């Protein structure tokens, strides 16, 4: 099981899960998150390369990907990374990468509610 | 709004990322520009919050994102500015996230 | 010499550069030739009765690297995205907690 190392971020309450994967898997990934009860997410189309350099490389070799950013509590990181990795997986190069980033604060605009 | 940055001692810069209704973008940008905040970066995005949209990809709602990097001391004020201008009073107004930043470099004058 | 000392223990960092779109091919070429192991591109807009505003297209690169590579990569990006006129953009360095490769479940490294 995926175990994310958050030890260099003691006291951080919230993390951002940034998942970049094949565009055709977006509905699967979203269904898996919806079923788990995910409390929100943001989707952006991006382009990129990993270790294999696309397709040296140039802009023409960058490959279309879908990105999701999912801010979750610390306690939910591993579960959510695991769900997104499992849903996005095919077993071939280019299946994606997940970056976990620390978040200092969350503020709901409608209410001014923080934390 | 008070922002808890105690977990990041010694961090000098933060990124304020606001995701909000597209129609409020000109209001948010005007309020920030008038207050003297620069370096705004805008990306259109699609999303859901706690109510699960308008769930599947067709329930994702268009939103506008604005990212601004400020110093630690400026976070609370800039967060408040953004919140006040994005506000409408209805669910779906948006969220603001604050993120630590290690370093800032201006390309035109990089050493 | 990027000051990463408020991030003890953090292994990976994200280099985020926002710059003129016409410089994209050259930035990519430079990083490719130098041997970069990954990047992500996003188009974004800079913000240049309501006051007079203008949205200006820019290109964004996010490049996650190990600590040791941060200064070299920042230097190459700065040099390739430079024109010397006002409006060249900015580079930020952000801490990253974890990196997971989906195909393999491999983390870290
Ligand atoms: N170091 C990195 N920095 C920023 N973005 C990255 C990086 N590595 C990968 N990405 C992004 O994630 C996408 C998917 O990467 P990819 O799945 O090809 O990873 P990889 O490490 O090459 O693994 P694999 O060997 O399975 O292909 C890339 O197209 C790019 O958008
Ligand atoms: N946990 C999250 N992770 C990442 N993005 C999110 C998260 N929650 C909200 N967002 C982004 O912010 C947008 C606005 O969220 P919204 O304002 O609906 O927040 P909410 O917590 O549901 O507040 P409210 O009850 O006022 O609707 C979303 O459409 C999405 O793009
Ligand atoms: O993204 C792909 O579909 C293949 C290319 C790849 O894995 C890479 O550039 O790392
Ligand atoms: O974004 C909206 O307009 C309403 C939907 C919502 O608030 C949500 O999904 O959380
Ligand atoms: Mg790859
Ligand atoms: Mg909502």
């Amino acid at each position: 099981s995926i175990q994310c190392d958050l030890s260099a971020f003691p006291g951080v309450k919230f993390f951002r899960i940034e998942a970049i994967f094949r565009p055709w898997r977006l509905p699967f990934v979203i269904d898996t998150l919806s079923k788990y009860g995910i409390r929100g997410l943001t989707n952006t189309p991006v382009k990129g390369v990993g270790v294999q350099g696309g397709s040296e490389f140039g802009p023409s070799n960058l490959v279309d990907k879908e990105k999701l950013d999912i801010v979750v509590s610390r306690a939910q990181v591993d579960a959510v990374v695991r769900l997104v990795a499992a849903s996005a997986y095919t077993g071939e190069i280019g299946d994606g990468k997940i970056f976990v980033h620390p978040v200092a604060e969350v503020v709901r605009i409608r209410t001014a509610e923080t934390g």
